[PDB]
Formats: structure tokens, sequence, C-alpha cells
């Protein structure tokens, strides 16, 4: 019943997906900033709330959620009851769930491995070709999904698109989409949604933070901008 | 049409699905895909699942490529109204939150360790690094068990089935002796009839890892 509280750092793509859903559904939510690059997620009180030391973390009454994909489903079920973002029909809902788990286990995992290598080693010491292969593989899979539909999980916008677009925009700071016409079309369409504005500041903050910590510049030509 | 499960029982996410199939008496058709021979890269399997992973379930026209989606789908279709995937929203969110901890944290870190063994050889893995990453997962689970007998509340749910198989896999290398709640919970899980579905693939994974990584686990 009390309004949700979101612990967040907008540089995180999963955080941005929750910010996008909050904007799309017009949800009133208290924001509490946790600076991941300063290690504020290791403060004792935050660790007591979420021992995984991660954002987004949502506190909604007694419920404490520590994964973006649970937060997206929870907020859709509470603030979009009966809607199409988290579909009513079982098969369509399982397709969206399957895509959310692809984002967690495959796209995000590989982008996190790459970006954490940059922070830990410096960009000049990362095997960028290795990560390019891993992440281009994810682009190929997404292009294949979109060869069948204009959205990731079917013919309409779902939570899968909100979860995937933020991490895709993050991978695309580095790796261009010139060779992926369906992924370009979809990303352009997602950027026309008013809710996409919630992605913009955090993407830019992540770009700047990574350039500083990793001592490099992303190639400006890569990012798709409309 | 009955569900088809593409599987290699060495995979802990596969074992979680085998455990649920045994608990719910689901009639499935099993099709083996050998992960250590690279059969997940065969062209027909890749056409089905471009993430080249098991478990993969084909149920009618529905193709699921992640164990946590498979667990939820099978519970919804074959255990409607049961307690493994709770009806009440807050309880269900708690289960979902733990399934995603398993995917994003426990499994990710065990995968990173076990992959390192296969790629580099055990003698060349930074075991102390992986011990810190995996012990941190043990610490988190010990905290999750502070208030309840099971991972997501007072009774067995899908979260326990997902977590127990990967935990048993981490436990090939790293003992539970420092984590009393977690050790008690693991012993209780081993007493379930359905836990028998974990045993064969866990031992096969032990043997395959010891051969490929040229070592013996401490627990061996």
């Amino acid at each position: 019943q009390p309004k949700p509280i979101l612990y967040y750092d907008e540089r995180s793509p999963p955080v941005r997906s929750c910010l996008m859903l909050i904007k799309l559904l017009d949800i009133d939510v208290e924001l509490r900033f946790v600076n991941l690059f300063k290690g504020e997620q290791f403060q004792k009180d935050f660790l007591a709330l979420n021992p995984q030391h991660s954002v987004p973390t949502l506190v909604h009454g007694d419920l404490v959620l520590t994964d973006s994909h649970a937060i997206l489903i929870h907020l859709a079920e509470k603030f979009d009851e009966g809607g199409s973002l988290w579909p009513q029909e079982h098969a369509e809902r399982m397709k969206v769930l399957n895509l959310l788990l692809f984002e967690c286990s495959f796209l995000f995992r590989r982008d996190s491995d790459f970006m954490s290598a940059i922070v830990r080693q410096g960009f000049a010491n990362v095997d960028v070709a290795h990560h390019e292969r891993k992440l281009t593989e994810a682009y190929i899979i997404m292009e294949r999904y979109l060869e069948n539909s204009d959205f990731m999980a079917g013919p309409q916008l779902t939570l899968a698109d909100l979860s995937i677009v933020t991490t895709l925009s993050t991978v695309n700071l580095m790796f261009p989409l010139s060779q992926f016409p369906r992924l370009r079309r979809w990303f352009t369409a997602m950027q026309q949604l008013d809710a996409y504005e919630a992605n913009c500041s955090g993407l830019e903050k992540l770009r700047q933070t990574m350039e500083s910590v990793g001592s490099f510049q992303f190639p400006s030509s890569s990012a798709v901008v409309t």
C-alpha cells in the first residue's frame, strides 16, 4: 500500500528499464540513489536490505525485490493489472518471461563481463575482440527474434522490450548496428516512445564514467541516435 | 503433445527441471544433447535455441530456453493452484526474486568457475578468486534462510529446486561447514524423494570435470 521505493543508479541498464516502466505507467515512486562506482552498495544498511549489493532494489511495503526482472513484473502486475506488457495469455506471458531471462543470462551477462573488464583492467588491456564476438552473437540472436515480429516477444510492446533496450543501448555505445537492419528498426522505434527518455541521462552518465575509469573513448559513430 | 525436454543432466538447471518433473509426475520426452561434445552447436539445435543452452523445452508451439521459465511453465500447467509457484502475488514475487538470484548470481558465479576449469585446467584457475565469489553466494543464502525453513518462505517452492542443484554443484568444491542454516537446508532437501533426480547428473558432472580439468575435487 505505501508507495514503492526504488534504490537506483541510472548508469545501470536494468535500473533504466525500471525507470522506463515507471515513466510508461506513470507510477509514483520514491528514488534513493546508491552510487555503484563509489561502492555505496557495500554500506552496512544497504547490504542488510540487499546482500547481493545490487540495483535496482525495490521496497514495496514488506516486499523487497533485488532483480530488475522481478521489479518489472511486480510493477506491471500492480500498476498495469490486466494489461499487455505482462500478457494475460499464458503462452504469450511465457514468451515474455523467456526473453527477460535471455536479457539476464545472455545479453546482460556478456555486457557486464565486457564493461567490468574495462573497469578492472583499463580499456587498453581488455581483449576487445573477444567481447565483440560474444556481444555480436547476442546481436545476431536478437536480429533473429525480430525477423519474426516488430517487438522482442511478439507483435506488441512488452516488458521484454523495456528490459532489452537499455542493455542494447549500452552494448551499442561500443558496437555498431549497421549490419542489423531489424535491430536498428526496433531500436529506432523504441527511441520514439516517450518512456525512452528515461534511458537517456543514465546512458550518458555511464558513457562518461566508463571513459574516465577505463581511460578511453567509445567510438561516437556507433551509438544509434534519433 | 507432451513436452519435449532437451537435456544434459550434468547441467544444474537441467537437474532442477528433472526434479520438478519427478515431483509433479510429468510425462515428458527426454532428448539428450551432449554439452561437453558441443552438440548444442549443431545446426538443428541452434535453429531451435540460438542461445545453445539446455534445458530447452518444446511444448506444443512454445519453445522455452531458460530453466526458470521452464519451471514456471510446468508448475502453471501441471500444478495449477499448488504451492511450488504460489498463487498469492507477494509470495510469488518472492519465489521469482530467488529464481533470479539463482540465475544472475549463484549460477553466473558457478558457471564462471567451472568454465575456467574447463578452459584453463584446474591447476591454472584462480581458485581463491572463485572461492570468494562463491562463498559470498553462500553468505547471501545463509541470510535468506534467517527467517524461513526454505529459500522463499515456510515451504518448498520452485526457488529451492532451482537453487539446490547449483548449490550441490558449488558444494563439489566448497564445503558448507561454515553455514549452519544452509547446511541444514541442503540436508533437508536431500531427504525429498524428488531430490533423487539430482544425483546421477551431479556425479556425472563430478567425473567429467575431474577428467577434463585434470584434478580431483576435495569432496571426492
